[PDB]
């Protein structure tokens, strides 16, 4: 159950058929895009571009609500 | 129920603490980092730059597959 602090980077860019009434709460745009990514349909969704990275760092580089659950996560 | 298509970018950099077994998979590493930003919890997840665009496009711009379902929704 080995866990390690990483710093992570996406850049997407797609097209997506949605309803206008869930794209219009700025709060909520986020989750509502990240939901269809989740589906992955074709019939509803196109990715044109992805890069996904994600790198191991050290731990200091974390915040200290981050850096406490990795003292509870490996006591 | 009236839909668009809209043409979508997503910027994310955050550090995530994860399991190191749940990062090793190519084909599921970008589900495994949508669940965590999902999640949105601060005790595992800080996000450091974020930029999230939305913009409704002419269906023309979309996927055969996707005007397809275009034509399905609206009839």
């Amino acid at each position: 159950l080995e866990v390690g602090v990483y710093e992570c980077e996406i850049h997407l860019k797609f097209r997506l058929i949605e309803e206008k009434s869930l794209l219009s709460d700025r709060e909520q745009l986020l989750q509502v895009l990240l939901d269809a990514l989740t589906e992955g349909s074709d019939d509803f969704l196109e990715t044109l571009q992805a890069s996904v990275k994600a790198q191991e760092v050290s731990e200091f580089k974390a915040s200290p609500q981050m850096r406490r659950q990795l003292m509870r996560l490996r006591n």
